[PDB]
């Protein structure tokens, strides 16, 4: 009989045996669960408990034993685990199944334990309806979804509240028996490592059979997560017994392609607006290869093995199904195809489409010229916005530790070819003031403004380099701008100088967002993923995209 | 009783329990080994056997069911496994261990069954001993290594004659249960898949026990090993019954630092002997910095990315254990350190120093002229033959499909600077026609000559891209200096001259050994692994890289 907890002693000569019958009617799951524990604290005799099905044969050994790195053990001593949850169809009939229940150790004086079981009454999962539900290393727990006729897509949504202890949340396809171990629920199927919040994202074509399990298995130790280590003398953690994580699991229906064409269209159409604006302008008005030819060959030549070396990115996080390699934003992540986000990639289509403008514009003001004002330079910094711009959208189909390096070279071969932490700062220190009655006063202000960076870097150390020097470049020529501004005033259009700022002040708010950071384990990059947040398509991140452009656009038409 | 085979019958009602005692004697271990079958062709009722021991029970059903890629299943009848080697101490005593089989069904007819049970005669290897052993998908392998007191690092060699099925070959510390399941296998440990040869390398001061099993486990399918699959209309497939696969194993001790410091000082001393042997000419004979600048700053800013990338991929492989992501030549890899290869590394240290010398004996020879004759693109060649020295052995650190697109960019990148089989060789022919009473038959010579090279591209079509471009210029320079030679002799040193001949000769011999070919899968890579052949640590690869070093200087020398 289900919910009850039976009690028994085992040891060498005596065995205790109970058999469970139950029915499943069809078109409803019904999966049994197995609560078991023993008090007993020795380890040379574990009770083994083995529950047997029709087809498929589980058995474990309590207290579970784990053996994390350097060496230590745990007991566990609280066990459970959910069966093979046999499914019926329209061929009609209250499959009377039957499931075996034995327990037996060899312990020479005994080991207590306790056995309870129970179907589960929340096994079937509903759409956009939030369950909760609590999970233990020992205790692992998975439920079936099964795909609605309209729904073609969902993403699985899983928030808890304490980040440790870690856990993997894995889909499968309905083909038990179910991987829900730590060493095996890698083996198949999409999986992902999470500490506060993880999204998976599914398509229905994938599956045959329209439904599949979600399982949940909580590590024992912290390490894949980036978690810590009580260095404990007792190699036995009796300690580490009570491992829990409260749980919250919601499925929400992936957005319609209505939504696909909308955002895509406005992204297209509002730049094609900035086109049809500067044709205005134009019909109102009315009434050097050696640097393109290099800077073409460097680029080209360049930007080829960051494509293949992120294409086999893409492929083997594909076919692997290991999505913690990629450093995405999973509440946000949008497919299309074989991409797995869609959003991070269009997003960069302003820099492009912008950038292409700028060209364009320094064509018109060369033809008119002809027909030291050198717009060489100009152009340089114009292919550096396109060339950056294609080169950080390829770097957003797989976001990594290894590509961001692909990501920054770029801008340090074009910052070479125009030309621990005391030592950073430091030079840094130096670079300002080797860089640049009232001139010395200016002077000593822009060098304490640099100084003040400078204490900054020191003192709170950020992990991220290059923010740190994009920073530093955007207050420095931000600067020299400001400078232009008030000496040319002193000397004796505009809405491109006041428009600068505002992108700008805009610009910075959206890049502090940090919503995936790679530098952590992929685990904690997951705890600052934030939903969608722009027709429903598009995150802060790539706010952060569209205003750097017209940010840089507004600056470099200053210049 | 060991060594014999029970049979008996299974049902509902009836099920079947065989106690099984044995001692093991410390220093020798006893592995059991239990070889099951069922005669039962259906699915719907398989009988499930279980093998209870002291701490560990093992369950399987028969008929194994495996379930593969397309949605296919295979159906196995012979089932073996081998149970947790229970390990005696100096603490002495005849342990009685007591180990039992329990066989139970629930057929409403029932099943036939057979099951034997034998200790492993063979269950300790020796060192330098081959093994010989059959094993099976359903039939999975392992035993137990002990290090020697003396020994401190070892190599696993395994061999196959039929490449088909595909294998997979893990080493595991001592603690079981032991992971000899095709899902499970991966997790744990060091591990390679393999068809036809495999080679791990492992030192002692990474076991604490000093003493590690090795577990072979046959796949049920061949896709991972780059197999094909025969398409039958019959989802149980009932042909794939018998997979079987003949092995031989061999554990040979690793060299010591003796060899290692031989083999670099040998390398180290034979380039300092040309660097002597320059400074001996140079004593007998006493009795445009843009483009430096430029080159250096393109070659520092590309190189370091690859770099990253390469040693994040090195840290990966080294803790992961997945040792099918790196293409190198498992049977003459050396380690030290971090490094998994330092041969292929070392063995590139005569690019370098060639480079290096050339260098000099150019600025020499400027300095001499100073006190159309131009060096700017002897240094060019220079400065190119250095970086692709050092691209290639960061390439060598781990061989990828990723990373050979970067060692390839660099060349691409200097070609551009001094600057679908059918449509290649014509681009091709046209390339060769517009690069350059007698000279129309040279001329119709050469484009005959290059007509045939676009014939055997069209019809051969070889997988390797960067071999067939390179052997193209190889045929074309050496084309060029023959022509030079002859019309210098009809106008009425020369050592050098001749020894390039040789060397370039040598160069293509062991250019042509392709030992590891990273275009197929990882097993197939490893078919073609050869034993090391130039002072026991140097492998045809290496050979292959001293060569073109050589031929390349004294080829630019002619120039
Ligand atoms: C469950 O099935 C077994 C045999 O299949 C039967 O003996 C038992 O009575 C069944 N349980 C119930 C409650 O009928
Ligand atoms: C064992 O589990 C049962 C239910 O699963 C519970 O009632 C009992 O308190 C547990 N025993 C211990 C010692 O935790
Ligand atoms: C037959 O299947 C359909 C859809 O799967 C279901 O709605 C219907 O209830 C089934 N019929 C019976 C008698 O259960
Ligand atoms: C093996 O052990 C069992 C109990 O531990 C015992 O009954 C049996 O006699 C032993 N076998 C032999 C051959 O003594
Ligand atoms: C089953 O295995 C035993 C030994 O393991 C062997 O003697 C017997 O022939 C096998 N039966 C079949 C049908 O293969
Ligand atoms: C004690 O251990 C050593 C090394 O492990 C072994 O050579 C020796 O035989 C052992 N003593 C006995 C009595 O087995």
């Amino acid at each position: 009989d289900f919910d009850h907890v039976y009690s028994g002693v085992v040891n060498l000569s005596t065995e205790n045996i109970y058999s469970f019958n139950y029915t499943s009617q069809p078109d409803q799951v019904t999966a049994v669960r197995v609560y078991v524990n023993s008090s007993s604290e020795n380890l040379n005799y574990p009770v083994l408990v083995v529950v047997r099905q029709q087809k498929e044969v589980l058995s474990w050994q309590v207290p579970l034993l784990f053996q994390g790195l350097y060496q230590r053990s745990y007991n566990y001593q609280e066990v459970s685990r959910t069966l093979c949850p046999s499914e019926a169809t329209n061929e009609t009939g209250p499959l009377q199944q039957l499931i075996f229940v034995d327990v037996a150790s060899m312990a020479p004086l005994g080991a207590q334990y306790k056995l309870l079981v129970t179907k589960l009454k929340h096994f079937q999962l509903r759409t956009n309806v939030a369950f909760h539900f609590t999970a233990s290393p020992s205790q692992p727990q998975y439920f079936l979804y099964k795909f609605p006729k309209d729904v073609d897509s969902v993403i699985i949504k899983v928030v808890s509240e304490m980040a440790y202890p870690c856990s993997v949340v894995s889909v499968q396809n309905i083909m038990c028996p179910v991987y829900d171990l730590d060493h095996n629920v890698e083996f198949n199927g999409v999986y992902q490592s999470m500490t506060k919040k993880a999204a998976i994202t599914l398509q229905k074509k994938d599956f045959p059979g329209e439904q599949f399990f979600v399982v949940f298995v909580i590590k024992p130790e912290d390490y894949a997560c980036g978690g810590s280590f009580f260095i404990q003398e007792k190699e036995n953690q009796t300690w580490n017994l009570q491992r829990k994580k409260n749980l919250e699991v919601t499925i929400v229906p992936s957005i319609k392609e209505s939504v696909y064409v909308k955002s895509s269209l406005f992204s297209v159409f509002i730049f094609l607006s900035f086109y049809l604006g500067c044709l205005l302008v134009g019909f109102v008005h009315y009434l050097y290869k050696i640097y393109f030819w290099n800077i073409i060959t460097i680029a080209v030549f360049y930007a080829l093995p960051v494509i293949q070396l992120v294409i086999t990115y893409q492929t083997v996080v594909n076919v692997t199904g290991n999505q913690d390699i990629c450093y995405y934003n999973f509440l946000c992540a949008h497919p299309l195809g074989v991409l797995s986000a869609f959003n991070n990639i269009l997003s960069n289509l302003g820099h492009v489409l912008l950038g292409f403008l700028f060209l364009l514009i320094v064509l018109r003001r060369d033809i008119l010229h002809r027909r030291p004002k050198h717009f060489g330079l100009f152009y340089a910094m114009g292919i550096a916005l396109m060339m950056e711009g294609v080169l950080s959208a390829c770097y957003h189909v797989c976001p990594n530790y290894s590509n961001f390096q692909f990501d920054t070279s770029f801008m340090y071969m074009i910052a070479g070819l125009c030309m621990f932490w005391v030592i950073f700062s430091a030079i840094h220190v130096l670079a300002s003031l080797a860089l640049s009655m009232d001139r010395m006063v200016l002077l000593v202000v822009g060098n304490l403004v640099n100084w003040s960076f400078a204490l900054f870097g020191l003192i709170y150390r950020p992990r991220d380099f290059a923010s740190y020097m994009l920073g530093i470049f955007i207050c420095n020529l931000l600067l020299y701008l400001a400078f232009y501004i008030i000496m040319k005033l002193r000397s004796s259009p505009l809405f491109c100088i006041v428009a600068t700022a505002v992108m700008w002040a805009a610009a910075l708010y959206f890049f502090f967002q940090n919503l995936s950071s790679w530098e952590g384990t992929p685990a904690e990059s997951r705890e600052k993923n934030r939903e969608c947040i722009l027709l429903d398509f598009f995150d802060d991140h790539d706010i952060w995209h569209f205003l750097s452009a017209t940010a840089l656009f507004f600056s470099f038409l200053v210049l």
